[PDB]
C-alpha cells in the first residue's frame, strides 16, 4: 500500500491513514533555541543488561531487529515517563546520500540516519494495545552522523545481505543494543506519533542529543538493500524517512541546560 515514492510517499498516506494531518504527528524538527531546558524530568533509565535480540526482519519499508519482549528484559524507565516500557525492535531510517535520513531534524539539520528503539508501555498488556493509548509507547531516538564506524552496528550490517528484500529474515540473536548508544543520555522529550502508518498519536518520543558516529561502509550498505520482493525489479531500500510535521500546540522539553 504506501511507501517512500513519489505516487505513494508521505504526502499520500492521509488518504489511508488520516491521522496524517493530527495535531500530534512525528516527527518534527527541534528548535534548540525554543526547547526550555525542564529541570523537573528525570536522568532516563535504560535497562538492556538481560536483552534479548530474536530475529531481524525486511519489512518492505526498513529492516526491524525484533527482541523477546514476552516478559520485562530490556525496559525504558525514567526520563518524561510514568512506569515500564519494554523493548520490541528496534530500526532505522536513512538516506540516498549522507545530506539527509533522519526524521527529526535539529534547527532544521538533517543526519545520514535515525535509530529508533521502540518499546511499549506494560500496563496495557500488549503492543497492539499499547498504540490505542497516548502514554502507549516511548521510542528512544539516536542520531546518525557519518564519520567513524559504530563497533557496536558491524553485526548488523554484517546480515543485511541475507535479508536483501521484502519478507526476508535471519536469526539474530545475542545482539546488544547498548552498543549502538552514544556516550550522553541528554535528551529532548514530546509527544508524538508512530512515523509510519498506521500513525497512532501514542508516542512519548525521546530523542538523545548525541549522534553517535557510522562509517561510509557502514551506511552504504544499509542503501544496498531492497524494497522490493525477491526477483522484482530492484528498488534500492533509501530515503525512507518521514519530513518533519507541523509542531502545533506542543512544547519540546531539553533534559539539560
Ligand atoms: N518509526 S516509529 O515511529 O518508531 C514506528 N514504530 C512502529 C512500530 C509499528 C508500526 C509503525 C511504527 N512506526
Ligand atoms: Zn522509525
Amino acid at each position: 500500500h504506501w511507501g517512500y515514492g513519489k505516487h505513494n510517499g508521505p504526502e499520500h498516506w492521509h488518504k489511508d491513514f488520516p491521522i496524517a494531518k493530527g495535531e500530534r504527528q512525528s516527527p518534527v524538527d527541534i528548535d534548540t533555541h525554543t526547547a526550555k531546558y525542564d529541570p523537573s524530568l528525570k536522568p532516563l533509565s535504560v535497562s538492556y543488561d538481560q536483552a534479548t535480540s530474536l530475529r531481524i526482519l525486511n519489512n518492505g519499508h526498513a529492516f526491524n531487529v525484533e527482541f523477546d519482549d514476552s516478559q520485562d528484559k530490556a525496559v525504558l524507565k525514567g526520563g518524561p515517563l510514568d512506569g515500564t516500557y519494554r523493548l520490541i525492535q528496534f530500526h532505522f531510517h536513512w538516506g540516498s546520500l549522507d545530506g539527509q535520513g533522519s526524521e527529526h531534524t535539529v534547527d532544521k539539520k538533517k543526519y545520514a540516519a535515525e535509530l529508533h528503539l521502540v518499546h511499549w508501555n506494560t500496563k496495557y498488556g500488549d503492543f497492539g494495545k499499547a498504540v490505542q493509548q497516548p502514554d502507549g509507547l516511548a521510542v528512544l531516538g539516536i542520531f546518525l552522523k557519518v564519520g567513524s564506524a559504530k563497533p557496536g552496528l558491524q553485526k548488523v550490517v554484517d546480515v543485511l545481505d541475507s535479508i536483501k528484500t521484502k519478507g526476508k529474515s535471519a536469526d539474530f540473536t545475542n545482539f546488544d543494543p547498548r552498543g549502538l548508544l552514544p556516550e550522553s543520555l541528554d535528551y529532548w522529550t514530546y509527544p508524538g506519533s508512530l512515523t509510519t502508518p498506521p500513525l497512532l498519536e501514542c508516542v512519548t518520543w525521546i530523542v538523545l542529543k548525541e549522534p553517535i558516529s557510522v562509517s561510509s561502509e557502514q551506511v552504504l550498505k544499509f542503501r544496498k538493500l531492497n524494497f522490493n520482493g525477491e526477483g522484482e525489479p530492484e528498488e534500492l531500500m533509501v530515503d525512507n524517512w518521514r519530513p518533519a510535521q507541523p509542531l502545533k500546540n506542543r512544547q519540546i522539553k531539553a533534559s539539560f541546560k
